[PDB]
């Protein structure tokens, strides 16, 4: 074997130096970057085209041999789950539900030919149709003068809906376009997770009312969950039974049978789409038993059979808009992103933001046109199509299919349809990202910071609005990086003998301190905010207190009474009759503190350093830096540490280095002392 | 001389951790660190009453022989100075000056008794002025309902402004009694350097229309400064001629005094308090030419001779004055850190947050029941201060007495003073925090960072209220480190024979390449927001992409056409015949990528490192890890990382002890095919 042996002198920093030369430092300009990117190669077009447009980029690579069942079961249940799904988002956006129909068509297809992502399902979205119904209540107040009809009143509703759609899609495109998007490296896996459980919650208790089958205020904005819950217990009282008996039965039903669908997961062919049946027999309960005037319950309504044309929005609503759409834009384009990072981590792929953002904001501006409110991913849609086996986008393209059919021909058949129905099952294909929360104990016991991470994600995210809820959820995740920046490693260490290691000194049992030195390891880029922190750190676990060892040495004076710099550290002045009663220690004559493990030197932390050494060296204490990278001597020498030219022998290149060095410098002390 | 000579064998991480024993693991309890800090030594209460209560601290420390003069000097100009700020501040604040003059004595004394900073200068404060005004006009209108009086206004004024003062104490002393105040680790050197130019901008903007002799309406809140100078501008045209023409002179007679001062710094004893000449002059004037209605200029008014009894200030008016009271309370005593930390790092001792907040606090509590509105650290008093010399605080008890010399004797001398007068002297003094903007050019040759915090610090404190501004402030600051931990040193380094050094291969031009070794550095801590980045940098720099890799052979295939785990890395199985149309390569056997200069390891970098090292494995290509900190070690044991045994040898202590694993592995493997 090749044993570890090494015959090198020592190397601080005025040695090392003196054996290397300054580069050429090759020229690397700005006009060589910008004339690159700009030769318009055949594979630099087709690589734009592939990045921007990446319909044409995965359709060769589909295989018919083993991706065509999976894809039409996975467009099958889509479509499935997208039709009252999407109809009860659009009955709860304060407009009709065939405008749901409208946007549960085009901007799939849309997605499809523009989108990145190939697992994540499109359409609306909870917290969005939320926004949207805010909006449209604002503008349009529930009591607005144009028998007894509200036509015109939905006609408006829906004008100002296309309105903030169209303005929320463009405003995606142009941040999508400004290369804004890059924030997708932020939102961890933790925080996606905690987003995506809030935005679950926020689901269930917007739709609770709905389940109840009782009409109230919507509450959109900060603590929307908060009044909306407060507001459904307000009004239990005011309640009908048969609606929510139905809403129950249907729950029950639908919840045995996705547990009879994951029990025998092994035995059927393929997950039957029991959310079919499931729609199926409620409305024809409904038509046949007609609770929409026995029993006065809640009906989706008529649902008109029509592929309007396409028409200009209001664009004159705008100024009144902004913040709105703002919310919208921002919301539809974090959920979206969160849910393509999160299928992508789940299947090994990775998907772009930019591309994402760009993608929904045109699918949005040019939806906008064809009567569609905003669009956004829908997580539990997703979820069951990572579930039952997508592979592409060609489901999302089945599930539109699907919906197109349902529109042309059968459409006229969801006219007696309970909302408890479409209420419960959303609840029930949603109860599958309250499985989510399994993470809670697998990060209590593993890495108690992603815990913490998910704790403050997840109740700013639900206790307060998506929009600002998820921008300070990322504030705290990046604030979380500092915090463990200001709780460091703050570990005194030694060697074991006849090695190069240096390891804590409550580690290991034999790695003994050496007498005299003392060696100080930060892991932590000693920046502004910890500078203090680690000088106090310092002063108390090495047990080296220089103002203390001036106070002991006044207090023992006072027991005995009855350009050119000067020198770093000063000698001992006191002499034998006045050391004779002293507190004697260690007197260790040298520490070093080891920057390998720091990143970067802040102006406040050279000046805690100079300070540091200028105070060690009136105790009469040297201090040497070990291991310092090349960006800390910048820092270093960036500042004005190195304007006393003695102070470039303090620095080595590793702990076991300054070690000797400081042997080397007390040998000769000793021999000058002597000789 | 000890030479650098070390025999060891290698340290991967099984064979040195086989050679290392693990601690008893010392009790380290909850209990002992309660039971501490509890025995009640006379020592622990007389640190706890020198913490608490500093006057009785560094009074026995003050010495008559080298700091009477001084502080006799530094008192008088404090108190010269004092007069006239805190007279303008006053009639800023909507109150009569006789209020000012109260919060110009008591705060003053109150803060040397419990204060810790021993150079700032404590009273009003202009920010602190511009809400108190904002809050009494917000209460009570510029037209009430009660010849032709104010005085039933004026009462209700300093009635509201007291009240908002009183809650402003009591939630400064709430805050600073429950530990908060370690935020001033926070406020970086350049942070506060901007937030105070910030604040003199403010000043000198809320005061132009006091120079020029208008009144205008007055604006608090968020882009104050802006809407101030407009409103300043709009009415220019509605301009006096004598009050502006006077306040030029005063301002160019303070400006030549204080030229020459600063000329004549040798040769005068101590700086001559010239702001008292230029008040006395003004009044003086003002008396004998009668300006008040020759001219109609505007005048300070009559100054009542009353110390009043304490009363109860209106508490119920409390509900109403929230967040004002906060933002009051919270602009104060960062103003109040800020100036002390800045002092204390120019001289070079050190201040307690959490005690200057908890003075602050109870100083501005008691205060209020002496009809004193909300104070703060005045900047330009505290840099006069500091110039002149001040050591102690005992300048700012005469600086008291003086004011209270006036009240009682002088105070009727000011009643012809014009505020022009006031607003000039103002400007001039304050004119000293303009060359703090020399840090500007001394940041822009000098770590930019600290120029883009300066103006990220600087813009959102002028441009935005102060409340808010610091906060965001504060905010880009801390995620300033994340933006440099986004930035690494990316640096692919090889070594220097008969060495252990290992340096960047773009450094020196001996650091030669090991042959087959490929090394890859970061300077960061590879959490989530630069996981990704960092596997692109090693892909791209290093030039081994597995990717491409793999679709070479692909193409190459092509071409040609014509519990137990798997090992990690699996041996090349093309033949010798695929093997000969290939884009041949160094074909680097290993890559190593040290984790020295690392501090932790994220969930996603676990995640994004196990992924390199199975692709990189799939490839051929054996990945080893150095100098892995015992917290990476444990951030890595911790995620299911090392769920596989056989990664545990992928650790290494050092980089040349990577590099004599893998060349002695390749040495083996050399054998066993041979032999």
């Amino acid at each position: 074997t090749q044993k570890y042996h090494v015959e090198r002198p020592i190397f601080s920093h005025p040695v090392l130096q003196e054996r290397l030369h300054v580069k050429d430092k090759v020229s690397e300009s700005i006009g060589d970057k910008l004339k690159q990117a700009f030769t318009c190669t055949p594979k630099k077009i087709r690589n734009i085209i592939y990045m921007f447009l990446p319909i044409t980029k995965w359709l060769p690579a589909y295989k018919f041999k083993e991706y065509v069942l999976g894809d039409l079961v996975s467009g099958i249940s889509t479509g499935v789950l997208q039709l009252p799904q999407g109809l009860a988002f659009a009955m709860l956006a304060a407009v009709p539900p065939v405008f749901g129909l409208y946007s549960s068509f085009y901007p799939v297809i849309m997605y499809c030919f523009f989108g990145t992502s190939r697992h994540i399902s499109i359409g609306p979205f909870a917290v969005i149709s939320l926004m949207i119904g805010g909006v449209a209540v604002r503008l349009v107040p529930d009591d607005i003068v144009i028998t007894n009809g509200t036509e015109a009143r939905d006609a408006l509703r829906v004008k100002v809906a296309m309105s903030v759609t169209l303005l929320s899609g463009i405003i995606q495109f142009c941040l999508g376009v400004c290369r804004f998007g890059f924030v997708a490296i932020y939102l961890t896996e933790p925080l996606v997770r905690g987003f995506t459980t809030a935005a679950a919650v926020h689901v269930f208790t917007s739709m609770l009312k709905y389940l109840f089958g009782v009409k109230t205020k919507r509450y959109s904005g900060i603590f929307s969950v908060v009044y909306s819950t407060v507001a459904v217990l307000q009004n239990v009282k005011n309640l009908n039974v048969c609606s929510l008996g139905v809403g129950l039965m249907v729950f029950g039903l639908l919840l045995g049978g996705k547990e009879f669908n994951e029990r025998f997961k092994e035995k059927l062919p393929a997950p039957i789409p029991l959310e079919f049946f499931a729609v199926v027999m409620g409305t024809g309960i409904s038509a046949g038993f007609n609770l929409h005037e026995s029993y006065s319950v809640d009906v989706v309504g008529t649902l008109p059979l029509g592929l309007l044309p396409p028409a200009n929005p209001d664009t004159s609503l705008f100024h009144l808009v902004y913040v709105d759409a703002i919310a919208i834009a921002i919301v539809g384009f974090s959920v979206t992103i969160s849910m393509a990072k999160t299928l992508a981590n789940k299947h090994g792929y990775q998907v772009d933001g930019n591309q994402e953002l760009i993608a929904l904001g045109i699918c949005n501006s040019i939806g906008s046109l064809f009567q569609t409110f905003s669009i956004s991913c829908s997580l539990s849609r997703s979820l069951v199509q990572e579930g039952t086996g997508g592979k592409t986008q060609l489901a999302g393209c089945l599930a539109s299919l699907m919906i197109l059919l349902v529109i042309l021909a059968t459409g006229f058949l969801f006219e007696s349809l309970p909302q408890a129905v479409l209420s419960a099952i959303v609840i029930v294909n949603l109860k599958g990202m309250f499985m989510q929360f399994s993470d809670l104990p697998f990060f209590w016991r593993t890495s108690k910071i992603e815990l913490t991470i998910w704790l403050t994600t997840f109740v700013s995210s639900l206790f307060l609005g998506l929009d600002y809820g998820l921008i300070t959820a990322v504030i705290i995740a990046l604030l979380t990086v500092i915090y463990r920046t200001q709780s460091p490693s703050y570990k005194v260490l030694g060697q074991l003998p006849d090695t190069d290691v240096y390891i804590d000194i409550d580690a290991y049992e034999e790695v003994k301190e050496i007498p005299g030195i003392k060696i100080f390891q930060i892991n932590a880029p000693i920046y502004y905010a910890n500078s203090d922190l680690y000088s106090n750190a310092l002063k108390r676990k090495t047990g080296v207190n220089p103002a203390l060892i001036m106070g002991a040495r006044r207090k023992a004076m006072r027991k005995y009474a009855k350009v050119k710099y000067p020198p770093i550290v000063i000698k001992t002045t006191f002499p034998e009759e006045l050391q004779r009663f002293m507190p004697q220690t260690e007197n260790v004559h040298t520490i070093i503190l080891d920057f390998t493990q720091v990143n970067f030197i802040d102006s406040v932390g050279v000046k805690t350093l100079a300070v540091m050494v200028k105070e060690y060296g009136d105790v009469g204490i040297y201090v040497y830096l070990a291991g310092c990278s090349p960006q800390v001597v910048n820092d270093l020498t960036r500042n004005r540490f190195f304007e006393n030219p003695a102070l470039k022998e303090l620095l080595f290149h590793s702990i076991h280095d300054a070690v000797l060095g400081s042997h080397v410098r007390e040998a000769m002390a000793e021999q000058e002392a002597s000789a």
